[PDB]
């Protein structure tokens, strides 16, 4: 119970440091040269007074302890101020990291589905009366460990990697992850690195998490399994779908894996002659249909009715379910959490009726495959691709080839245009994707997405579907359509 200043306490980490210290009972006040923060609402909500547009010397001087945001650990202007109060005690992020997390921490990792799994679980937990710490940020590595140190009952955090080694591991150990979840593994973030190296990065979660929630339908994820592992998966479909199959090699002997049934891409029921076989999942999805399936866990069975449907959403729901089960959450509550879950925007979002216009965050082969498998246009399919795969041209090409099923493909980014020359469908381009004046990757712009959408509307009938995929598309689609009305 002391007086603490948090210089640069409006930054991503500064904010969390501030809140954490405040949650231990302290006369906390944030000091920042910046005069604007979206965090004023949550700051005032938790009893953290502000001192923006410059630092109050009296504040700093009187205060007993001062916290410094990592991004300003060695800033002359800031240290010339911290040393105006030499007898005060310093609190850098390492000190806050020393703080013990005792709350159960659920860590979610994987290629796709992390966000939806995370929010589904957050819903399940919340309606069950459990406090989950929110970082309340508009954006790293220190976010997950610090978020988990915020007050609450159970922490649910995202631990991803661009493919950088020990990222997952360091952040997971620092978050004290007790329950480790892996949604799926596929090609993404492979800019310079190998797919193999990426998989090795993902395996890191299994080096810290005591318990593991693994996808049994993903051979690579499944092979990570230990003694404290709960597996989830699909046992059967009642609907017929397009496989979009992707090969997988046996992780133990290297031979190409044989599949007896396929659900989505590389997710299915597999086996190897060496003896490796898909584990029978205890958290399963029975009689899967588009927007309805029976979730079965031990002796319990409950009908899940999802708003946004699709096999990949079934998988997200299974992972969330499995995590909750590990947490001993009542079955009916797991069901309620799933059935009342509100899907995140940008996830198969309808933003126009005739023609149908959907926007979706899909940004890799697995994402495009998932939505293409789920989407069922009654009319034609016009795709507007704003994707500029972070892996590079190789996956862009793969995505374009996948997109060949589209009646029309309209590239909305430089990368997407470049890649579309290797696809076997009708390709209609726009001038904004014609010449890149600068070097290196240049993501889809508002104007490029604008031109592409207009071209799409120009070709679409009232009964057609225009699917807008990618970051740029989700980001500018609504306003482009609204300014066009
Ligand atoms: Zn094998």
């Amino acid at each position: 119970n002391k007086k603490i200043v948090v210089i640069g306490g409006c930054g991503t980490v500064g904010s969390l440091m501030a809140r954490i210290l405040k949650s231990k009972g302290n006369d906390v006040t944030v000091s920042d040269i910046r005069k604007d923060t979206y965090l004023k609402d949550i700051f005032k909500s938790e009893g953290i007074k502000l001192d923006l547009g410059g630092h109050d010397l009296s504040l700093i001087k009187k205060a007993d302890a001062i916290a410094i945001a990592p991004s300003l650990t060695n800033n002359k202007k800031v240290l010339n101020l911290i040393n105006k109060n030499p007898k005060a005690e310093l609190i850098k992020i390492e000190d806050i990291l020393k703080y013990k997390v005792k709350k159960p921490v659920v860590g979610i990792t994987g290629t796709n589905g992390k966000t939806t799994t995370r929010e589904m679980l957050k819903n399940i937990l919340k309606i069950s009366g459990l406090e989950v710490p929110e970082h309340h940020l508009n954006i790293t590595e220190f976010i997950p460990p610090l978020q988990a140190r915020l007050p609450g009952d159970v922490a649910v955090v995202e631990i991803g990697t661009f493919g950088v080694k020990n990222e997952i591991k360091r952040s997971a150990k620092n978050s004290n992850v007790t329950v480790g979840v892996i949604t799926n593994i596929s090609r993404d973030h492979l800019k310079n690195i190998s797919f193999q190296e990426y998989v090795e990065c993902k395996k890191e979660i299994t080096e810290v998490a005591k318990k593991l929630v693994l996808n049994a339908d993903d051979p690579i994820v499944a092979s990570f399994g230990n003694d404290n592992t709960v597996y989830y998966g699909i046992e059967n479909l009642k609907i017929k779908i397009k496989h979009f199959f992707e090969d997988r090699d046996c992780p133990f002997c290297g031979k190409n894996l044989k599949y007896e049934e396929i659900f989505l891409g590389h997710l299915g029921k597999y086996e190897c002659e060496c003896g490796f076989k898909r584990p029978r999942p205890t958290v399963k999805a029975i009689d899967v249909e588009n927007k309805k399936f029976i979730l079965s866990i031990d002796s319990n069975e409950g009908l899940v009715k999802l708003e946004y449907g699709g096999i990949f959403n079934v998988y997200n729901a299974l992972a969330a379910a499995a995590a909750a089960f590990i947490l001993k959450i009542d079955f009916d509550k797991i069901i309620e959490g799933l059935n009342t879950f509100k899907k995140v925007p940008g996830r198969m979002e309808k933003i126009y009726k005739k023609p149908e216009i959907i926007i979706d965050y899909a940004h890799n082969v697995a994402g495009v495959k998932a939505i293409l498998q789920t989407i069922k246009p009654k009319g034609r399919l016009i795709v507007v691709n704003t994707i500029s795969s972070e892996s590079g041209i190789k996956e862009d090409i793969k995505i374009a080839k996948i997109l060949s099923s589209a009646d029309i493909l309209i590239p909305a980014s430089y990368s997407a245009r470049k890649a579309s020359k290797y696809t076997n469908t009708t390709v209609i381009n726009v001038k904004s994707t014609e010449k890149k004046f600068k070097k290196g990757t240049l993501g889809a712009s508002k104007f490029q997405v604008e031109e592409a959408i207009k071209k799409a509307l120009s070709y679409a009938d009232k009964n057609d579907t225009i699917l807008i995929i990618g970051e740029g598309g989700v980001k500018y689609g609504r306003e482009i359509i609204e300014k066009i009305k």
